[PDB]
């Protein structure tokens, strides 16, 4: 069972008075239980920024900003600080987070997906031109475990055909991906 006591998204919804109730997906979980112990843990998810950090390019501040966004993001996705997130609570945790994000949009509050995206944006672009290119996106894939395949994400996200992903466009990429 998931509720305001063991899940941050229910904590968020009830803090603002939203009474929402929960009544492929698992493959994503299995990609994220690195040790396959069927629990996702904060040390485990915090591995992903550690990999990204080794592949670039980036300042301590930029890396820490990303580390923090990843931590906030997975916490709200249900990964509790010490207790983690069991495979059996994964599906719910996902849907409650989707509601929390819709509620944040309704209240004009910052998307946690957007926070995560913007944090990665500053780490993915570190020739410091100030935009992300398709080679830079390749690095993102390799960090989240396949480089060619970023050509697919990329074409979908550069709706101006500029040849570079700009902040807005990356937010759209991450955003669409969790929900569709
Ligand atoms: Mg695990
Ligand atoms: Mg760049
Ligand atoms: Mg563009």
């Amino acid at each position: 069972r998931l509720n305001e006591q063991n899940n941050e998204s229910y904590r968020y919804l009830r803090s603002v008075g939203n009474q929402w109730q929960f009544n492929r997906l698992y493959k994503r979980f299995d990609t994220f239980d690195l040790d396959s112990d069927g629990k996702m843990e904060m040390d485990e998810v915090l591995y992903w920024p550690d990999r990204m950090r080794q592949l670039v390019n980036a300042t301590d501040e930029q890396v820490e900003k990303m580390r923090d966004a990843v931590r906030v993001f997975f916490l709200h996705k249900g990964v509790e600080p010490v207790n983690g997130l069991l495979r059996e609570d994964w599906v719910e945790a996902n849907r409650v987070f989707a509601e929390a994000e819709r509620e944040r949009e309704r209240r004009g509050e910052p998307s946690l997906i957007a926070l995560l995206s913007n944090s990665y944006y500053d780490v993915l672009d570190d020739d410091g031109d100030g935009t992300v290119d398709v080679d830079e996106l390749k690095t993102m894939m390799k960090a989240f475990d396949p480089q060619e395949a970023a050509y697919t994400f990329f074409e979908k996200a550069d709706t101006d055909k500029s040849g570079k992903l700009e902040r807005t466009e990356l937010v759209h990429l991450f955003r669409k991906f969790w929900m569709e």
